[PDB]
């Protein structure tokens, strides 16, 4: 089952075992970062076992087999030998990192693999907004990359002050810095490219001091191990939008510093139109890119949008102006402008047949970083084999290597939160796809007042069911413990979801009036538990609080609860409230941090609040309020 799919793979069906008795060699001229993972493999255990690069004695016999390919190599196992041969220093590695993965219980089966990446750069930026990435999580994807042949990690967190405006001009504090030189040194063991960003645009000027300035910034990253460097300017206004000089600047880098250094390896720079919407096609901007910048400089591009797939045509719609193979930036999963989702989807969408059209594939990703482990060992696997990319079994290995201890658990709540809800940048992705007929059907029958199949009915049961358990059980995992921090609050919500499923299907199947008042008030019970995890978990400024299973679940639920209680209405003569989101204040009111707003005569609160100001479309100065007669309310709380 390896990830990512090699190039070519044949098996034979016979298995042979980890030799105890084996003799080594090749062992001293290989990549010592090959043989220390051979070594830990092979520990407290004669067979023969060659390891080395094309050149190396040890491996001459299979030169003709090793693949002409950067990062490619040769691997091979049978009764009499194993054989692990990389192109180059990297390809030996790599060599290694599928072998680790053929190695289950002491025993290995017979193969031959010739494989190299279709891609030569794969990996992550972590270039998102929001609180960045920890320390400790840095270094485990650092492991996590070298693991699945990503051997690139752009550092460029929007927020850190010494990549943005203006302390990127100061060198980092002693701490940070000692962090960093860690990160390099790791970085440099698991094969990755550590690629320091800088992003100077929005108050860069055009002058030599600034000039120096960042030339002395890339130095003193120089003297931390740093070896490649990149310049961002997306996402900003003014003179760091003008493409002359921001060309003339790359250049100089390349010219006066990239090129001048003995081992320097990457050079990438991310432009202000980055992506086609954010083009214009009547404009010079892309055009003076594509014709000034040196031709070993690479071009970072999201796509059509700034959330986007990337196709046939889009890619060439770029290459075309850029004059060289747009490198990717793709924006999954990053979810920092819809903060209240998780994106625990499948990685799909992007052309698996453009390979030759681009020079690099990495994935911006959540600022949780444990969880974008699924899409990042997925992107990991589509850059190195896209011809054999696997959506859906990727997914599913994904989530098994990350936590063996409860898969399926996790399975259960990834697949019921992927998609991402309304936002401004159009991006959508399915979500509980599996279940969607079914809740689609049973919904059309009781609204309409026809009667629902039964198996529909047990088929939204199980789910619930099954939901409750794996809440239950990831919540207590201490297998992955950063990831259970992360997702905890929304595996709180998600429990809540069920359990309001459940109890609204009991409403369905309603006994008698009493019953159906039982359960209906533990619905509200239930609603008003999600209102407080969505008001007091993850309370930040932008899209604050938790939602899950937000494109099928959650609105069949409401919609089932809707329903009922109408029906017993009429039933009864009863005056039932069928509202489905809980709210605490009179008047769809919505609350957000301290504000009040009805969704874009008079409002009554809970209680007496100090007033800040009323926003439809003055200051309150603390006036205590508790009516009112866009409209957001904002009050000290």
């Amino acid at each position: 089952s390896l990830q990512p799919p090699p190039q070519q793979l044949i098996v034979q069906n016979k298995t042979i075992d980890l030799p105890a008795v084996y003799q080594l060699n090749g062992g001293e001229e290989a990549n010592p970062h090959a043989v220390k993972v051979l070594k830990e493999l092979l520990s407290g255990k004669g067979m023969l076992i060659s390891i080395g690069e094309k050149g190396d004695k040890s491996v001459r016999k299979y030169s003709r087999q090793i693949p002409d390919h950067k990062e490619g190599y040769y691997l091979s196992v049978n009764e009499k030998e194993i054989v692990l041969a990389g192109n180059d220093e990297r390809g030996t590695y790599y060599a290694l990192q599928t072998f680790a993965q053929l190695l289950k219980d002491g025993k290995l089966p017979e193969v031959e693999i010739k494989d190299y990446p279709s891609v030569r750069y794969r990996g992550v930026v972590e270039g998102f907004y929001g609180t960045p990435w920890s320390h400790q999580a840095r270094l485990s994807q650092l492991k996590f990359y070298g693991k699945n042949k990503m051997n690139t990690y752009i550092y460029g967190p929007k927020d850190d002050p010494y990549h943005s405006a203006p302390n990127w001009r100061l060198p980092y504090p002693d701490k940070e810095a000692a962090q960093l030189q860690e990160l390099v040194a790791v970085a440099n063991e698991n094969e990755v490219d550590f690629v320091w960003a800088i992003h100077p645009g929005q108050d860069i000027k055009w002058n030599k001091e600034d000039r120096d300035l960042l030339l002395a910034k890339f130095e003193k990253m120089y003297q931390l191990g740093v070896r490649s460097f990149a310049v961002f300017f997306d996402d900003i206004s003014g003179e760091g939008t003008n493409p002359q000089k921001q060309a003339e600047l790359l250049n100089y880098i390349d010219e006066k510093f990239a090129q001048v250094k003995p081992d320097i390896n990457q050079l990438v720079m991310c432009p202000t139109e980055y992506n086609k919407s954010w083009s214009n096609p009547n404009g010079n901007y892309l055009t003076t890119l594509g014709d000034k910048l040196n031709p070993s400089i690479q071009i970072m591009w999201t796509g059509d949008r700034v959330i986007s797939d990337i196709t046939r045509d889009g890619i060439s719609w770029i290459n075309e102006r850029i004059k060289r193979p747009a490198y990717i930036w793709w924006n999954f999963p990053v979810s920092d402008y819809v903060r209240d989702h998780l994106l625990l989807g499948p990685v799909y969408g992007n052309d698996t047949t453009i390979a030759k059209e681009m020079s690099g594939f990495v994935t911006n990703p959540m600022e949780h970083a444990e969880s974008s482990k699924i899409a990042i060992y997925s992107v990991a696997s589509y850059a190195w084999n896209p011809a054999k990319y696997d959506t859906w079994q990727t997914w599913k290995d994904a989530i098994r290597t990350i936590l063996p201890s409860a898969a399926e658990e996790l399975e259960c709540f990834a697949m019921h939160n992927s998609d991402l809800g309304p936002n401004g940048h159009g991006y959508r992705r399915e979500e509980s796809m599996d279940i969607q007929p079914a809740a689609e059907r049973f919904l059309k029958a009781f609204k309409e007042g026809k009667n629902y199949d039964k198996a529909d009915f047990e088929t939204l049961q199980y789910t619930f069911e099954r939901m409750k358990e794996s809440a239950d059980i990831l919540l207590m995992n201490t297998e992955n413990k950063p990831l259970i921090v992360e997702i905890t609050p929304w595996v709180h919500q998600f429990k809540l979801t069920a359990e309001m499923g459940e109890e609204v299907l009991k409403m369905v199947e309603g006994r008698n009036e009493s019953y159906f008042l039982r359960k209906y008030n533990h619905v509200k019970a239930l609603q008003q538990q999600m209102f407080y995890i969505d008001q007091t978990s993850n309370q930040n400024p932008y899209q604050p609080g938790v939602k899950t299973a937000t494109r099928v679940i959650k609105p069949l639920i409401d919609r089932t609860f809707a329903t009922v209680v109408k029906f017993f209405n009429q039933k009864f003569n009863a005056h039932l409230d069928a509202t489905t989101d809980y709210m605490p204040h009179k008047m769809p009111l919505q609350v957000k941090a301290n504000r009040v707003l009805i969704s874009p005569v008079e409002i009554e609160l809970d209680a007496i609040y100090p007033g800040e100001n009323i926003q439809i479309n003055a200051g309150l100065q603390k006036a205590p309020v508790k009516f009112v007669r866009q409209f957001v309310l904002t009050i000290e709380k």
